[PDB]
């Protein structure tokens, strides 16, 4: 369990990327980092997730907005 910080989001284009110190840019989509009700985000949004290792490299999967 760690925290990530948006590098930039492209929710409209169907995806957004997070960037975290000690790791690379976590791939993000408004479906995993989402939550109760349809949400959206701006730059500077810090989220919490668990990066794993898959074919395209390390990536978050069940991320969530940091409260």
């Amino acid at each position: 369990m760690l925290e990530g910080k948006v590098k930039w989001f492209n929710s409209e284009k169907g995806f957004g990327f997070i960037e975290v110190e000690g790791q690379d840019d976590v791939f993000v989509h408004f479906s995993a980092i989402q939550g109760e009700g349809f949400k959206t985000l701006e730059e500077g949004q810090a989220v919490s997730f668990e990066i794993v290792e898959g074919n395209r490299g390390p990536q978050a999967a069940n991320v969530t907005k940091e409260a």
